[PDB]
């Protein structure tokens, strides 16, 4: 599962496809 972390305004969330 490819997961990457994205930070938005400090909110760092992880998207996984």
């Amino acid at each position: 599962r490819w997961c990457f972390r994205v930070c938005y305004r400090g909110i760092c969330y992880r998207k996984c496809r």
